[PDB]
């Protein structure tokens, strides 16, 4: 069936990988690799610009001579922790070899049949898998968490190991303005630990004309003088009427900082509720600025917005399930369902928005919340009883008949998912398009000394979910068609080079994070091994096994794994320690570097 | 049927006011109100002794003249949150009235049948004491929260608001003993806000015979030496070798100490974690001094023995299910019904020691914590269940033939457990007994200048979880059989007398807990009616209306709830607040009362 898709996979994936056998020899040598013009401004890496052959040592096996030891400090410890992220689910299916070759060995047809039972071989490897699983996972979660104590007693002086933000202040006013009153407040319940506060403002209308006033300014020379005017009235207004009960403050000492971040403030905590700071590009301003009471119903409401794009989104999955020359009739369902899903990180960014987090570092993380919890029940069950619904004891001869058929369109999609997509991803067609068309154009804006530059951030939005769907496919998969992870293998397999050179080469991180999201893909990926276990139980189910050790095993140790993992890291990371606080210490404070940190502007 | 169970009821329950009407004119009268014996040594009340006629303002009506604003200081304010809970689920049922008139309208046979549907009058009326039940717990709720802020606010100096506790000591020796190393520990972390530390002991084993020292200097007259020999090698050896990760260590103010009972610390969670130390009467220390890497199994294999006790618990109940002169032997099962889960909070003890809190008053709500989730299975939905499958479309028969008979076997049940033992606790058999017994016994020891005295604690152990058992039997089978309802209205009307009684009258607290109990009993409430609205989809699910905008609905709403308030109040009470603790700040500081607020003795 799919023997074109990778005939074709291969053919113009390797024509993608000899437009980079053109690339690196040019005039564009300042393009390609962007990320040293973040450590000076001119330097590209070393002149030689890196060429071998296919240059095989020269990004491949560079990427393999320098490891993890400079990945934390060439770029954030972010990026390290998406790597070792990728490298621990290398690991997961790198196991799946001793799965893989004895289940192929067993491998209107004999099909599968209830004597034989192959569920030592079958069940017995998924029991392999899971445990294996549970070793990389647990293994690098301790990894995982050394390397983030180890970034945090290096890293440097940052105005966050000081700061808190404080979200509900009273709402009522007993005989002071705002400012002045919470300074009293803090002065009269610290001794003298408190620095100064900044307040906080709507000016998201002011700011509405600011951002475009940095526009304004810059049009000078293509206006520069109206929004002067609701950069007065309108900020003013809002000030005098608005300014919300959200607040930061800072303190003389690390160790008081965080230590006031973890407590909890006065008798009733729908009042002086306080979470950390983050640092302002971490932080998101604009979804700041709102009420929790409200935040409340918000979750709600959004919550109910998941619930109506599940069954909105219902319809295109058996638009495409009814397809599976006439495979590219195949194709532009499974392309239009890649850009039908490929919306769905601006869709849940609209909803990572409005959703209340504090932090933009928080919100991703909730992005990917929405994403996983939506692709469960639409790119996996809803495709596989989509393969059931359509080509109708019985039932057994369904969901058998389903799970191949359904495992070939799982497979031609994780295919055209994975080789095509790093493909894409290696050679950047659109740095390389806009390289020429606003190479010509912000040339004549005499901007020609400062290119757009800037390739983007790492940008878990269209990574960790992206990562996440074909997590889901491998698991559940696995074990019904163990071909798939095979191909799941060269998924990592040419992934862990790809991107790892991309870490290397063009995105410098917009996150400071120090692994914020690895609790919660944590987690996650705990979660689509349960999938696996439960459907599993689906597909088992109809084989007729003796499940009671199979199946009830299998879920206590989820459960008892779920509770001994939140129990016991979990809650370790979600905040900072205050012994690395106080053991970093580094000796040289300052104060008039905080109030700048953040400003209005 | 059970005419007979409250005629006999009302007959020696009216003879046991009738020993109470001939009991306050005594010699005893030192013993019935051994209340105000703290408050003075001979202090019984005022000594006209509270006798009008049947002291209907002597008792009754003194315990209505007297309000809550007493309960908080007369006794702990425990007591207050009690007796407010109970006062809660008071108006939870008198709200019902509004329920049970109309259901009584409407009220083999004509039965139940399908199309008049009763479900507005029934269910309707079920989704009115549901809402009056969010809101009565939801005011109620606030309320015991502000009574709780109150008495923070106005507490006196206890050596706990100074006191934490911390669990996980680093194991490893780097070179001195524990208390210097852990001492310069808190120095080099704290800016000179520590005072001093307490290290822990394993000195249960000369605790057990120091407990029996403290007998064996008892039994001089009635030895007095040997072990002092075991005071001195076991214990030195035990100091030497095996004192745990566990100790506690004090601050300055009050303000630093909360503050940091609220934070982590290290970088590794399974290290230095913290919390609340709470009073020494309040903790256990047999079951501190263990680890918590432990205490992950120790939770393990206690809720694995809950799972054997449930179902060797089973028996009981098939063994009086299939009993409903002749109801004499309904008797029998039921009364060996109570004296057989009349050993489950023994039981729940006996696994209250052993899993792992450091809290006794945190212990015990984890003790009702096995209780509740131990009840609704067996006594209930066993119950249950047990009409159901004894006397055998045609499973609606069998629903709609047990829930009636079920419900008059509950509803026998709750009047012998709340009519008969009710009575029991008013006129105390039991210290009236050892009066006479003790009296002639504890006089030949030369003791009888002290009595026994002490009732004894008010007890939650043996008071929430049979007031759990009713709720569950109230909520599920007052839809089916409203008439429980107004003998379940009868038990909390008569209780919020006796008990109230009961707490000016004997029991003096052993907890001065200021409401632990109340968040846990009030998610409890909280899932006994998501058990009567599931349970009450297993009733309207044979009847067969319309159950999307029925059920759905209470599913979601019993969601919600559980989300805003856990999200609102719950954490917020789960500590104490800070600014309480800086606006309290009598102004009165000390140091040594803290050292021996705990001593190894």
């Amino acid at each position: 069936f799919g023997s074109f898709l990778v005939s074709l996979g291969t053919s113009f994936v390797i024509f993608v990988i000899l437009m980079l056998l053109f690339t690196w020899l040019s005039r564009k040598s300042g393009n390609a690799p962007i990320y040293y013009p973040n450590r000076i401004l001119k330097g590209l890496e070393p002149w030689e610009g890196t060429s071998l052959t296919r240059n095989p040592f020269a990004w491949m096996r560079e990427a393999l001579t320098s490891s993890e030891q400079d990945v934390v400090n060439l770029s954030g410890v972010d990026t390290a922790v998406h790597f070792v992220f990728l490298s621990t689910v290398l690991g997961i299916f790198a196991c799946s070899s001793l799965l893989l070759l004895p289940t192929l060995l067993p491998l209107s047809m004999a099909n599968i049949t209830k004597k034989s039972s192959r569920l030592w071989a079958f069940l017995g490897a998924v029991y392999w898998i899971s445990l294996v699983t549970y070793f990389f996972l647990w293994k690098a979660y301790k990894h995982v968490s050394s390397l983030r104590a180890q970034a945090l007693m290096s890293a440097d002086v940052k105005p966050e190991q000081f700061a808190i933000l404080v979200r509900d202040m009273p709402a009522p006013p007993d005989g002071q303005t705002q400012k002045e009153f919470i300074d009293s407040y803090f002065r009269e319940i610290y001794p003298e630990t408190f620095y100064r506060s900044l307040v906080a403002t709507e000016n998201s209308k002011v700011n509405k004309i600011w951002e475009k006033l940095e526009g304004y300014k810059k049009k000078l020379a293509r206006l520069i003088n109206e929004s002067v005017a609701k950069l007065e009235t309108e900020q003013k207004a809002v000030l005098a009427e608005k300014q919300q009960t959200a607040a930061v403050v800072f303190f003389t000492t690390r160790v008081a900082a965080a230590s006031a971040a973890q407590s909890l403030h006065c008798q009733m905590v729908d009042k002086w509720t306080v979470t950390e700071a983050p640092e302002p590009r971490q932080l998101l301003w604009q979804n700041l600025n709102i009420k929790l009471f409200s935040r409340i119903i918000r979750q709600y409401f959004i919550y109910f917005f998941v619930a109506v794009t599940i069954l909105f989104y219902m319809i295109p999955i058996a638009f495409v399930s009814a397809i599976t020359r006439t495979v590219l009739e195949s194709f532009l369902p499974q392309i239009a369902l890649i850009v039908f899903l490929a919306m769905l990180p601006k869709l849940l960014l609209f909803l990572s928005k409005a959703e209340g987090i504090p932090s933009q570092s928080h919100a991703i993380r909730a992005a990917s919340g929405k994403y996983f919890y939506f692709s469960v029940f639409n790119v996996f069950i809803g495709v596989t009883l989509a393969g059931t619904l359509f080509n109708t004891d019985m039932i057994i001869n369904l969901l058998a008949t389903s799970l191949p058929k359904s495992a070939t369109f799982f497979l031609t999609y994780v295919a055209l998912k994975f080789f095509i997509g790093y493909g894409l991803e290696l050679s950047r067609i659109i740095p390389l398009i806009i390289f020429h068309l606003k190479k010509k154009y912000l040339c004549k804006t005499e901007a020609e000394v400062k290119e757009a530059w800037y390739p983007g951030d790492l940008s878990y939005a269209t990574r960790v979910p992206g990562d996440m769907l074909i997590l889901t496919i491998t698991f559940c998969y696995s074990v019904i068609a163990p071909l798939i992870l095979i191909f799941g293998i060269t998924y990592f397999g040419l992934g862990w080079l790809v991107l790892r050179n991309q870490a290397l080469k063009v995105y410098v991180p917009s996150y400071e994070s120090y692994g914020r999201m690895w609790p919660h893909i944590h987690q996650r990926i705990l979660a689509a091994l349960f999938l696996f276990q439960v459907v599993m139980f689906g597909y088992l189910g109809a084989k007729t096994f003796f499940y009671t050790a199979l199946v009830i095993p299998l879920i206590i140790t989820s459960l008892i794994f779920g509770y001994v993992c939140r129990q016991k890291f979990y809650g370790g990371f979600e905040h900072t320690a205050l012994e690395v606080a106080c053991r970093e210490l580094k000796q040289s404070p300052d104060l008039e570097e905080i109030f700048r940190a953040y400003i209005p502007h």
